[PDB]
DNA sequence: ATTATGACGCT
DNA sequence: AGCGTCAT
């Protein structure tokens, strides 16, 4: 009771961009903007794979990984917009661009996580308590927070949604004011106001929307952004976790999506996150190992101890490319081509990221992927990244996997490969 | 023919 | 160092 840790420690906030590449090529482009648009990469095959869809899109059934030819059919009227195309494969310059524009902002406020291209975590613990004091007691008014939803609220004694979101947020504000809510909650109150006001720097700065989580970690702020999108914010206190986890489907949990969530599922024999709290710490451990057991003990109390990492910049840079079935990569002179490909989009972003940066790659990372390889890389080698040279860098890559042809003529190539992959690694002041 | 390419744990 | 997971 009283010894017992709540996880009420931080102040932490998730911001996303809302369909972030839709909404850069919409930026860039005004008769893309408040229509059904989605992204694309390549053309030539079924019209091209979706990466991004507008909330119009979404609305008629439109999701990522659909081939472009097929979204047409559940959306007539929907736009396309393709990904740049450099050296014959995809180059999301334009989106890494926006990236840093978005960042950039962000960390004017606060410490920042670079999470993904579109999103990055928020220490705003020290920023709250900093404006608590400048505040002076002063109660905070519902006009402070006019994207804010409450998760779990309204509840008891707003038909239409923005109603809702009102009546929650007035029950919350009144229930702080009174003083019944906690310091732990008046705490996310005041990060959400800064959160609000982020998001109004980001969209005023920049012309892109973004969605935003308030809580007391990462994963809470996670789950809390996805809550309420598009364009809004949502507060998930720790008091709202019993509810929100017990009909949460434990896939929706971050880290829990894959093979480990499955494991859970199958062998607990549970479908919610809030049916975890039944079982020890131990219990757990012995069955999913002692770091997630104990990080699922806690998880599905709300509690979660992973820290918001001063991150803003990416910690390796790479590119990539998929030859699918027929067209794998069969000789010796095309796996060469596309490897200086490869390489020459990677020694530009490169260079680009050591003038901005300050920073050097110090290795270079080759994987491959072989035909008829279900995993994402059949082989990884590295060698030494000394000079940003992409004939040089190319020329090394094909060094250290070349061992891999079986067939005894050069020209030709096998197994042949399916992808081909470099990543700069390993960077150091410069 | 689900592409491009990130972070990161385990050994 | 080299592979597996989770992500979208
Ligand atoms: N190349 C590539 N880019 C991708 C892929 N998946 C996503 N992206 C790019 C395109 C995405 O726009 C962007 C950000 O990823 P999300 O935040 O997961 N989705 P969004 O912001 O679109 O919508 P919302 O947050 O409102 O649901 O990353 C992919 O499989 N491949
Ligand atoms: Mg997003
Ligand atoms: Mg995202």
């Amino acid at each position: 009771g009283p010894h017992m840790a709540t996880g009420q420690d931080r102040v932490v906030a998730l911001v996303d961009m809302d369909c972030f590449f839709v909404q850069v090529e919409q930026r860039q482009n005004p008769h893309l903007r408040n229509k059904p648009c989605a992204v694309v990469q390549y053309k030539s095959w079924k019209g091209g794979g979706i990466i991004a869809v507008s909330y119009e899109a979404r609305a008629f059934g439109v999701t990522r990984s659909m081939w472009a030819d097929d979204a047409k059919k559940l959306c007539p009227d929907l736009l396309l917009a393709q990904v740049r195309e450099s050296r014959g494969k995809a180059n999301l310059t334009k989106y890494r661009e926006a990236s840093v524009e978005v960042m950039e902002i962000m960390s004017r406020f606060a410490v920042i996580e670079r999470a993904s291209i579109d999103e990055a975590y928020v220490d705003l613990t020290s920023a709250v308590q900093e404006r608590l004091q400048k505040l002076q007691g002063q109660p905070i008014s519902a006009d402070l927070l006019p994207s804010t939803y409450i998760e779990g609220l309204p509840q008891g004694p707003t038909v239409q949604k923005e109603g809702m979101r009102k009546q929650g947020l007035f029950q919350w504000l009144d229930s702080l004011q009174i003083d019944n809510l906690t310091s732990p909650d008046l705490q996310l109150t005041v990060g959400a106001v800064i959160v609000e006001e982020m998001r109004a720097a980001i969209e005023r700065e920049t012309g892109f929307q973004c969605s935003a989580g308030i809580s007391h970690n990462k994963v809470l702020a996670k789950l809390a952004c996805g809550l309420n999108k598009p364009n809004r914010q949502t507060l998930v206190s720790h008091g709202s976790v019993p509810q929100l986890f017990s009909q949460m489907p434990i896939r929706k949990i971050r880290s829990l999506g894959g093979k480990l969530g499955a494991s859970v599922i199958e062998i607990l024999g549970i479908e919610y996150m809030g049916e975890l709290t039944q079982f020890t710490e131990s219990q757990l451990q012995s069955h999913f190992g002692e770091k997630n057991g104990s990080w699922l003990y806690a998880m599905c109390r709300g509690i979660e101890h992973d820290p918001v990492k001063p991150r803003q910049l990416p910690k390796t840079i790479g590119c990539s490319k998929n030859f699918p079935g027929k067209t794998a990569l069969a000789t010796r002179e095309q796996v060469q081509w596309w490897l200086l490909q490869l390489a020459q989009e990677l020694e530009e972003r490169l260079t680009k990221d050591r003038n901005d940066n300050d920073r050097v790659a110090t290795q270079l990372v080759v994987s491959i992927r072989v035909q008829g390889d279900k995993r994402l890389s059949s082989l990884r080698r590295c060698c030494a990244l000394t000079r940003y040279d992409a004939h040089k860098m190319s020329h090394d890559a094909f060094t250290v996997i070349k061992n891999c042809n079986t067939s005894g003529i050069q020209t030709e190539w096998s197994p042949p490969l399916t992808m081909l992959f470099l990543c700069a690694t390993k960077f150091s002041a410069s």
